């Protein structure tokens, strides 16, 4: 099952940390909705982690590949950045043409390895 927003979402764009596109609702018509990945994705070891927070704050080159995978370069691995990607397929989904980023993880609390 998963989420897979892309299954019913078309024309997806990404600017900084904003994913916008036309997702079909129960009516069967594509509804324009936008999501802020910055509040749903994190950056662990300079990599894109499914569910996180404020990744864009330390990530650049934010783009969407094939309208399902997010790509960006983040710092954390060792005081250096690294180009990474994240399958949003299990971190965001379409629900009645409404932004519904359903993550399949987000355990404990600060899985972004952030003590402070």
């Amino acid at each position: 099952m998963q989420c897979n927003f892309a299954n019913s979402c078309t024309g997806v764009e990404l600017y900084g940390y904003i994913l916008r596109g036309d997702c079909i609702n129960e009516d069967g018509h594509p509804h324009a909705t936008s999501i802020n990945l910055n509040y749903y994705i994190g950056n662990d070891n300079g990599r894109l982690e499914y569910p996180g927070e404020s990744f864009g704050s330390s990530c650049v080159k934010t783009a969407l590949n094939d309208g399902h995978t997010l790509t960006a370069s983040c710092k954390g691995a060792d005081g250096q950045y690294h180009d990474s990607s994240m399958d949003l397929n299990y971190v965001v989904g379409n629900s009645y043409g409404y932004m519904e980023p359903c993550r399949a993880s987000n355990a404990d609390h600060v899985l972004k390895s952030s003590s402070e």
